[PDB]
């Protein structure tokens, strides 16, 4: 019935929102780590995709309201800390793969249950996890093609992702 | 194979066209009553929305020419006279909701017989209905909860649409 | 007669005269999707912005149904005739332009037996634009007739465009 | 298994690739003629959309990098040359009538092989292709109707696409 | 012979033809698989380089149509896939100096065929493979003596060759 | 080559009309019925130019394309000599 198939996209919804929560803290964290090193346009652009995620959470807890659902608070996984350079870009290549593969059994669900408006979300948002999955792959490869001749050419570039945050204060 | 596909299309096109035929008069009346009423915001957005179903129509027009068919001039259903403002919004509520429904099995068809011009377009136009529903289900609920403390703060407001249609005189 | 019954007979002919709109705006947008189709661009464009005109009479007519308390009608009067070719389209809507302009002085005249004068105005002013509209097709079949596809060669590719979209919710 | 998802979708790009290539060859042998005949807006518009599908014959070279292919440098069928002008438009609107069916079946396969990302793609540039179509028909509609009043009328018209093309020197 | 004096450089034209068609292909390739590498500016200015080979295969082509003959659509010879980025600049400097060396003799068949104006396109082509040729020599020269120092630079870099190609949609 | 032929048909016409008229002034009844006889025949030749000119005109290669390929033959070869 109607109510089934709009818990049935919330359910999926939910689960794709905690794994954006997971992203968003996992990223950042390695945000600090790469600031902390003081690799700047590395922590920029980590920053800019985690601030994407946030904007992927918040659709998605959009579209549940719109089904008459809660957005969830809790994030998928656990965070890792203290990874090295070479297992960030990894282990972030890996995340937003796996993340893709996902979606896009996600986006089956909505197609399943006749949901063009969330599936069409999922189709967007599965779009921009590509651009972050090059992304992360091409760093990567700088890392294990260049080595640190690459990272001294990152050291010390500016870390600024812009001006402050549109806020109250 | 492609003569059966196309007329499968059409079909489903034609259907829709004549709801969105509907829907323009349906929404117009209601604008009518509003403007009477002078509840001008409400009476504004509600010829804004009923322009959005008269460019639904004529996108589905000619994509019906597009496919060698004729398109429909008679809408589906009868027009409701004489709503009260809190059943305006029910309706027109109950209205998108059925719409989206019926085009999403239509958007399905346009799958099967492999129109992906078609589907497309009625993704984009679900889109725009899920805008309209969320406009008439928000309307509703301050009528429902508030009342005249709403309704006098749209008493008396501007209802205009901006400029003059462009017209041949 | 009375109050009332001065309303009553007003609002009847404003409803004939609204349907009649209803009716030639699909008429006119049908003939649109059709030379738009053969691609016809100043044609198209052209008949679509006289659609839009009648729409807005169909509005007009409206409002003052709404203003002397009655309801204003949603039904078309006629039915729309599909197919037509070129020539066909220009000598009919001529035709549907002149029906119009003589029945909505007949209305008018009603209008001025009833005392309302608000309405009446209103008619002539739209009988002034049903003029532009016969004219414009009056000319556009004389040249069909009398120059052929030589005259419809320069139409052929022209822009369609009838400006910026429409400003509506989304 | 992962590889061979990538495999399948990878081969129907390369095949719509090679169907770019021809069309990009075809389009512009038409255009040399065109201009050679001194038909200005014909020769224009005739490169503007071999300039399209070079585009698309990049995006989908782009998409089979990410998958980690080789893109093709084979083109499909024959260049037919010499055509006269009604038959340069009916043959580009059966070609691009053809190429949307080949690739509303490639966009079948990318579905099926759980590929979002190249789906899209496909769907995008069928709206392009759509766009060509069109265009041609109503071309060749003139030609067949009109004929020479028509052709007059383009007669030493301006060709120039724009300002030229950024190069290296 | 006139007709003989025509024939022999509408022969040469569509040599130099399928050699830039050739080129147009080699050179792509080689722009896709250093952007999957993420060597911007050099992907950027492959490319350039290619649209440069575009405008020579167009120019060719109208200097063919002006003498009456129809313009060549095979490219010569293979393209080379899965160069390493010394073989890449290596190759392309010898394939430049090939086309000098061959433009060259075809300049001096135009001109033993009294053609003017066809021996002065292929003089001024030719000095813009010398260009092409230097760039090329140059990149090869700081892979080969300054390695991945040369790379590291290289890595991250914009490949934007500016605005999208103004097409047909 | 139709719209020159039908001009220059006409023009033969106009050219005769006045021979004849010439003869007529001479007394020549045998060459006035001579140039009569033949300006018949030369107004059935401007009518087919004009025909071809027509059709032409009005439909370019539709007619062109039924007309290709058509048999050539003008019946049976010329009687000489040989
Ligand atoms: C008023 C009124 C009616 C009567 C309804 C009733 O029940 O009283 C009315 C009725 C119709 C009906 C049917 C159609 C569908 C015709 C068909 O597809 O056969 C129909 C179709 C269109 N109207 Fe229409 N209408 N209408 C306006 C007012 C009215 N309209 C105003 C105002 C604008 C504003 C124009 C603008 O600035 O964009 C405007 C524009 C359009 C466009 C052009 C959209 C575009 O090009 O983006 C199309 C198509
Ligand atoms: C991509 C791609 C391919 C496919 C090759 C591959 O192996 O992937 C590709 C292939 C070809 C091929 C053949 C030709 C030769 C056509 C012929 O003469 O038969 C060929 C020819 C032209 N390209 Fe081309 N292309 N292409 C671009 C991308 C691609 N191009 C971009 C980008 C622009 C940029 C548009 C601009 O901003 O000017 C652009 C423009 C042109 C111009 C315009 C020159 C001018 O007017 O100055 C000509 C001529
Ligand atoms: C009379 C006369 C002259 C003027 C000479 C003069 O100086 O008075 C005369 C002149 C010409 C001249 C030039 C040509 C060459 C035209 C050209 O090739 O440009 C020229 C060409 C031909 N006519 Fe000709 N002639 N002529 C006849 C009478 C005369 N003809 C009669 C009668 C027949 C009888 C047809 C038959 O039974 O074969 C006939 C046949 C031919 C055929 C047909 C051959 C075939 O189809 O087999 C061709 C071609
Ligand atoms: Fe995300
Ligand atoms: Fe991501
Ligand atoms: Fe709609
Ligand atoms: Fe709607
Ligand atoms: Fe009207
Ligand atoms: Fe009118
Ligand atoms: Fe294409
Ligand atoms: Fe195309
Ligand atoms: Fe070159
Ligand atoms: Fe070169
Ligand atoms: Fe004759």
């Amino acid at each position: 019935n109607r109510e089934d198939r709009k818990a049935k996209v919330i359910e999926v919804l939910n689960k794709a929102r905690a794994m954006e929560l997971h992203a968003i803290h996992q990223y950042m964290n390695q945000h600090y780590s790469l600031d902390d090193m003081d690799y700047g346009e590395l922590a920029a652009n980590m920053k800019l995709i985690a601030i994407d995620e946030m904007r992927h959470a918040e659709n998605f807890a959009e579209r549940i309201k719109e089904l008459g659902g809660e957005p969830t608070t809790q994030k998928e996984g656990k965070v890792v800390t203290g990874q090295a350079v070479p297992v960030i870009y990894e282990s972030d290549a890996d995340q937003e793969d796996a993340t893709i593969e996902a979606y896009s059994q996600f986006l089956k669900v909505c197609k399943e249950q006749g949901d063009i408006v969330t599936a069409r979300l999922f189709e967007r948002i599965i779009e921009e996890e590509q651009a972050h999955l090059t992304y992360y792959e091409n760093i990567g490869s700088h890392i294990k093609n260049l080595g640190d001749t690459y990272l001294a050419k990152i050291a010390g570039t500016p870390s600024s992702t812009g001006t402050a945050s549109k806020g109250f204060v």
